[PDB]
């Protein structure tokens, strides 16, 4: 990272970087050439050099799997990391030499190169065009001027082979292939080092990127989250990370929001104590091995000088072996690392996301807590999952369910399109309009599909089901999901007592809903008895009273249902926690509470199991999950809410806190433990006088929502007893601690 | 105060309740009648109805005054007491022969009565004819029908002398004197009394009521204040609250929003401990008697039930004679009391007013700081005051200028219309453009003046200074003069440390200027010696840099000005109080202090003095003000902004605090005591890293304002301090504690 010293031109109202006259330029400048001999005595970055040169052997030809997968070409081996190796070293000697055999190695190849069809070819491709690209800079004083002709066309050559295709109009500039290595790594890295000669590939691919890629990124990137699920995260965030450090090492300097840093805390948020990451998007699971963001903590932790990002580096501090080149170049060996234990307990993602993750802690104990508005859908990885909560405490327990691979297949699989992705995967709300239809026909490659199942679930948006080209289109289109009403934690910034988050997602269903809301309440109970409990509060106002509504929870094992309680355990994989929930609405006079699961039912969609069992030695804690509870209104009505309390704890914990619903005036609430929360009875504002009443002994925490913002009074038994309180507008919310009473409250 | 029993039906999209067909129904209904016994036998009321017996004698014919005013009519004497009385007694008594005597002695005045024209002679207009529909009413049953005919012809003779007209469409519905008795008291209770025999009377008055009037004051109440400034609060709300027993006390409940509970709380958070109030709009001044809120206080804290109004009212539970009747009938005996004492110490109100006013304490060491700034312009007693602050300690410091009354003349006096209700009279931003106009020709009325003075101050809203007919055309005109841009206090709710307010005012000038913002931050610093400072942050861009700006500071008496300082003392009333500004910004090779003031220099305004002493023996501690102090810039620019810090202290405090600029990446700042707070330099969101260093020993409190909401990290000395802090929307600020270093932050 270094201050932009290059000239900058608008084009069609973009502002755009012009490549310095001057090589090296393709990943670092003369500006750091000298540096390189004190990284080669780097003790730490002695070793990835070593690892290089074990690449410089060729394949085995016994070795070889005559199926050149991607990851064939990412295990990089051979004449191309040779060449590669010279070109460092002829920058760090000048020696014509050492310049020149990098040259005349790599042209032929470079020309003649073919490539199988083969599943990501365009990695490959793209990678050695990478190779080119670098001898091609960093020797580029050797280059005789033919050569120069000689490389461009290669360069071409190979470009066009790429799936974006060259000119690169092909794909989206958000999710898909053109998001990952293609552009933001490779066609841009070749525009770079071939822009005095062939100045319309830098100007092509850093023209698409300036313009759509980046305005995409910059958009969401306040919100120190990223949309494709925890697994995509990596090559996704990695590609990112990529084009920042090849801009910056460019003379650009930064050219994102520098709240890139803070996107990957949210991974080191959603880290379990079994080394797995808690679910989201497409994802499969494995108890085999900690998962890890290892290029992602690299280059952003490194850029950053983030200490935390490079804990997580550190953590297996092996990258793949086309880049550690990179890690070489770019990685910060002086840079300290913190583990996360003094990091506050909850954090907050706003618009585009309106995601909160709340723990208890950091250690085996730690609840981990996810809840999610969604205000868009990103599509390709992202699911439809719009108000999903999900739990996990010493084993996941209120699941996102489902698995990305199987005996299904993989993306394109009947799993995916018709459970995984949709709505009745999650633990969220559905409406059933038994006329809707989910158009499909753009999803996937291949195997295409006109229409999927019918979930009840969430509209599937774009031209069926397709992502939009860039942000113009994204918000031009269909792909609005919902809103952030409301959101908080606290008292305590470090260690809230409570964390809230409320949405209203009417806009990711068709107009078979007038209005669809959702209230989530964690409280953390400083209790290691109960650590935790998830007040759910939903409102669901259908167009047509007959709609079936439908309350899901997921979880691995079986649950038991009794009376208005549901208890889920885990008791397999060494797992041992428990949530149980008690349904407060409707009330039992009103509520059908169902499981539905096991063997031939553990992916229903209303009619048709979706079966997807797992590859022979995967998933080994089949958190793909087994079952499911739906609650149902006994009574069909256009307007319905649910109301749900859900407690934490060990498997072998006996005594959970008793919940008592609070019924009050203009306020419905729930009281357990020492913990009183009030929701308005409509989940509109509450903008006129209220009360309850509490009974119970000792103090009471209580945190009142949907409140007009503004200074509110509070009486008990008639007295003053908070002349003055104020509920802002962030959370709209009332915090007070009293005793037992009868509360008033004016405005 | 009872639950609404009567019928509402719909005018003009306007529901209105209806009458209810049975007397009486006017004060009070049956169902509150055999109360009056019990009142009778209240020793706190028997005290009451014995003044009003006292009333009934005539007055002394050598002691009746040449001119009929409002308070003669006021100081109700006679016969309009003794039938008001027998009518009383006719509730009681059910007595055929006293209900008939009420009805006989009354009737012959009613239809003849003359009053000589005046010009606030509504009042007592108004009063008869409330007289005569207490008799109407109260002796329903006793009225014969040649009688009834009488009394109407009687009603709307007088009606149709009162300003308003009748029917009633003159006048304005949110100020002026149609928002006083005329209307809400006076017609309104006539047309309930006579609805059975000419509903006409009542469909006009309570018509206009429900249509304009309700919903004006609907739109502000839930913001808790009133905008007529602190003496006309008096008459202008006792009337709200006479409309809402009327109309509660008829059957229909509560008309208003129940906000209106709050509003008097101001007056309350404005008294001083000499017994006056802090100014604001249309006032004079005494050390004589203190003022009281009594009516106000009487009709809010008995119907709300409010014990700190009602504290109010027993400061001095002495109604004028015209009122007592209604304290008779309204008077909640068995309310209790508080002292203010334990209220917090600063109070926000929001849309459309945004103003802060914070205190240190509620005893004779008080500090009192208003800060406003102005959503919308009511007009009529309100002045053009956008940005103003005023602050109190043992005595006015910075003072709101002039005075309502004096050797001037009244309310169309040149002083009100040129210094008074101008920007210039108060401690706010001039820009001086040479061509602007002021057009004032429909203010009082339509009184001659047509153009005012240019004080290079705030516009003139509406048709040449005239506020609008109701709250419709008030938002489809030119009242707004301002955004609450953010707010909020200290981290504790009861004793904040700090209390900020930012507001961008730029709509209340004219296009002279492109933005104008002002940022309040008042510091409460828990210290005898110097309990309080205010630093007062702005931008300013006009539209021609040749546009002379000005930064103002008024004062009873003169100030010392020394360098970048200026000193203010009170030493004259039993005052002691010491305000001291240090001028940060602009800095002092661009600042020009200079103080003008004095005999005739006391309310200048560019060339001309607007000359207004005192009427002999008021005023008597000069609270309209000799002196003030104007910081300039030196060099012309379109751009400027002014920072300044007001420390307050006794002006025998010799040890005041050093105060630093704070200069900073994107950030300009104050360091002084334990407490540092910053603005963005720009004043506009900062949403990209910033820092800025600090020197000094011991434990430091930051408040970081115009910050992007969302994560924040604090960095110190290179290392992360906090690694996650929440800038929240309302305030969008940061607050931490720390000690001396460089300190970075990221979003
Ligand atoms: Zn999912
Ligand atoms: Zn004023």
């Amino acid at each position: 990272q270094t201050k932009a010293d290059v000239v900058w031109k608008d084009v069609d109202g973009v502002s755009m970087p012009i490549p310095p006259k001057t090589h090296p330029r393709l990943y670092l400048r003369e500006q750091q050439v000298p540096d390189l001999k004190n990284r080669m005595n780097d003790p730490k970055l002695k070793k990835v050099w070593a690892d290089m040169i074990k690449m410089q052997e060729d394949w085995k030809p016994a070795d070889i799997p005559e199926v050149k997968d991607f990851r064939f070409y990412f295990n990089q081996k051979g004449l191309t990391v040779r060449v590669e190796l010279m070109a460092l070293n002829y920058l760090m000697t000048k020696d014509p030499k050492v310049g020149r055999e990098a040259i005349t190695s790599i042209i032929d190849t470079l020309e003649t190169a073919t490539f199988k069809p083969a599943g990501d070819i365009s990695r490959g491709i793209g990678l050695f065009m990478v190779t080119g690209a670098i001898v091609y800079d960093w020797c580029y004083d050797q280059l005789k001027p033919e050569e120069k002709t000689r490389f461009v066309k290669a360069f071409v050559r190979l470009a066009k082979m790429l799936e974006c295709g060259y000119p690169p109009v092909k794909d989206k500039s958000i999710v898909g292939h053109a998001s990952e290595w293609m552009i933001m790594r490779d066609l841009l890295s070749v525009g770079i080092a071939i822009y005095d000669e062939f100045p319309e590939m830098y100007n092509l691919a850093a023209g698409r990127f300036f313009k759509e890629h980046l305005v995409a990124r910059n958009w969401f990137y306040p919100s120190h989250n990223y949309h494709q699920g925890m697994s995509y995260l990596n090559v996704r965030f990695t590609n990112d990370l990529f084009a920042l450090w090849i801009l910056d090492r460019m003379g650009a300097g930064n050219v994102f929001n520098p709240g890139q840093q803070f996107i990957l805390y949210d991974a080191i948020y959603k880290r379990r104590p079994d080394g797995q990451i808690l679910a989201g998007g497409d994802v499969d699971y494995s108890r085999k091995k900690p998962k890890y963001y290892t290029m992602p903590a690299l280059l952003a932790g490194s850029y950053y000088k983030d200490e935390y990002l490079n804990y997580e580096f550190l953590k297996d501090p092996n990258v793949e072996p086309h880049c550690k080149l990179f890690e070489f170049l770019w990685r910060d060996t002086q840079l300290g690392s913190r583990k996360p234990d003094d990091l506050p307990l909850s954090r907050y993602s706003g618009s585009p996301f309106g995601w909160m993750i709340a723990r208890t802690g950091w250690g085996p104990e730690s609840v981990i807590a996810e809840m999610k508005v969604n205000e868009y859908s990103f599509l390709n990885h992202q699911h439809q999952d719009a108000g999903a909560f999900q739990i996990y405490y010493k084993g996941p327990l209120a699941i996102d369910a489902g698995s990305y691979t199987g005996s299904s297949g993989g993306y394109n699989s009947p799993h995916n399109k018709n459970f995984f992705k949709r709505t009745i995967a999650h633990n969220s709300l559905l409406i059933y309009d038994p006329k809707e239809t989910f158009s499909s026909s753009g999803y996937g490659g291949s195997d295409h599909t006109d229409f999927a199942a019918n979930d009840g679930g969430q509209r599937l948006p774009g031209k069926g089901w397709i992502a939009p080209r860039d942000l113009k289109e994204m918000l031009a289109g269909d792909f609005r999901t919902g809103k952030i009403l409301a959101q908080g934690f606290g008292p305590d910034n470090q260690t809230p007592d409570y964390t809230y988050l409320k949405g209203d997602i009417t806009a990711a269903y068709s107009a078979k809903v007038k209005e669809v809301k959702r209230s989530f309440l964690f409280l953390n109970l400083k209790d290691a008895k109960v650590p935790a409990a998830m007040i759910v509060f939903d409102k669901v106002v259908a167009s047509n009273p007959d709609f079936k509504k439908f309350w899901l929870l997921h979880s691995i094992e079986q649950p038991e249902i009794k009376g208005n309680q549901i208890t889920i355990k885990r008791t397999k994989n060494g797992d041992s926690g428990m949530l149980v929930n008690t349904a407060l609405l409707p009330d039992a006079a009103n509520s059908n509470i169902t499981s539905i699961g096991g063997k031939g039912k553990d992916f229903w969609v209303f009619g048709t199991n979706y079966t997807n069992d797992p590859k022979p030695g995967t998933d080994e804690a089949l958190e793909r999950g087994e079952w499911r509870v739906e609650i149902t209104p006994k009574k069909a009505a256009a307007e319905d809410y649910y109301l749900n309390v859900i407690q934490i704890a060990d498997n072998t914990q006996q005594k959970l806190h008793e919940v008592k619903r609070i019924d009050g005036d203009k306020v419905v609430g729930v009281q357990l433990a020492d913990r009183i929360v009030t929701f308005s009875k409509t989940s509109e504002t509450v903008d006129r006088p209220f009360g309850f009443s509490v009974v119970g002994k000792g103090t009471f925490k209580f945190v009142m929502t949907d409140l007009l913002p503004g200074t509110w009074q509070v009486l008990k038994d008639g007295k003053i007893l908070y002349p003055a309180l104020s509920a802002k507008g962030d959370d709209g919310a009332l915090y007070f601690e009293g005793t037992e009473g009868t509360y008033r409250f004016l405005r």
